[PDB]
């Protein structure tokens, strides 16, 4: 809508007050002019129907328990605008500021988020299995991260090209709770999952096998579930990029560790200037080595240190 930029204030979904940038004509809506051509959020009020409503607020001030799934999808989508502007000099997911728009109140009891090749979407989760998802900020990151890669690499979201799909967004995803630096760690999705468990998560990158995932070549899924096994298989990619940052032994196999912003770096040159739709894991290996070494050069320790990773998890 046009009017004039606002600032109010709400709480999220984890009961944590925040000021959001709303835009102020007759009502206060969830838009923030300050982001690129701005971050929309809407309303879709239990439905399926896309994108609902443009959220709109009496007052500029969100601490209702409806708002609160709309307080984080917003706030969130603005911190991974920030991240990709700040870090990697790109702005909005197709690089020119595209607008950003996000639905909550998905459905009934939704227990996913997703990107649909427009939006972001979020559902309620059915307050066993979830909650609204939208709380998770490394959850919205992913999300916003498989627009980057549409962009981009264009991975198709089936098997191996699938699998490093996934990975990348819980590698950006992940990255970007690092830069906000709120509880940070290298789980996925632990601030809105399973409300009566303490611990745990939908995926681990430091140990994928925690939660069922393959943190090896030679324990890949092979059959047809899961666009075959896109969030299963991600684990391998997942575990190589924990490794890459934070070092260690694996099979036998040790990792000099090179920090996450180097991590970032390499993964997303290769994410925008190597991968392809069809890439496979051994074409990543390579985008990465590629990547690692016009950035540090060939005989650096990045170099090395990304063949150490991809070794240990059975990558060539
Ligand atoms: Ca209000
Ligand atoms: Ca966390
Ligand atoms: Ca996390
Ligand atoms: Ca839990
Ligand atoms: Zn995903």
């Amino acid at each position: 809508i046009t009017g004039t930029s606002t600032v109010g204030v709400g709480r999220g979904v984890l009961g944590d007050q925040k000021n959001i940038n709303t835009t102020y004509s007759t009502y206060y809506y969830l838009q923030d002019n300050t982001r690129g051509n701005g971050i929309f959020t809407y309303d879709a009020k239990y439905r399926t129907t896309l994108p609902g409503s443009l959220w709109a607020d009496a007052d500029n001030q969100f601490f209702a328990s409806y708002d609160a799934p709309a307080v984080d999808a917003h706030y969130y989508a603005g911190v991974t605008y920030d991240y990709y502007k700040n870090v990697h000099n790109r702005l909005s997911y197709d690089g020119n500021n595209a607008a950003i728009r996000s639905s909550v109140h998905y459905s009934q009891g939704y227990n996913n988020a997703f990107w649909n090749g427009s939006q972001m979407v979020y559902g309620d989760g059915d307050g066993q299995t979830f909650i609204p998802l939208s709380g998770g900020i490394d959850v919205v990151a992913h999300e916003l991260t498989h627009a980057v890669t549409d962009y981009t690499a264009g991975l198709i979201y089936q098997n191996e090209s699938g699998a490093i799909n996934e990975a990348i967004s819980d590698i950006f995803g992940t990255l970007v709770e690092f830069y906000a630096n709120k509880n940070p760690d290298w789980e996925i999705g632990e601030d809105v999952y399973t409300p009566g468990i303490s611990g745990d998560s939908l995926r681990s990158m430091s140990d994928p096998a925690k939660y069922g995932d393959p943190d090896h070549y030679s324990k890949r899924y092979t059959g047809t579930q899961d666009n075959g096994g896109v969030h299963i298989n991600s684990g391998i990619i997942n575990k190589a990029a924990y490794l890459i940052s934070q070092g260690g032994t694996h099979y036998g196999v040790s990792v000099v560790g090179i920090g996450r912003d180097k991590l970032g770096k390499i993964f997303y040159r290769a994410l925008t200037q190597y991968l392809t739709p069809t890439s496979n894991f051994s074409q990543l290996r390579a985008a990465a080595v590629q990547s690692a070494t016009d950035l540090y050069g060939s005989t650096s320790q990045e170099v090395a240190s990304v063949k150490q990773a991809f070794d240990a998890v059975g990558v060539k």
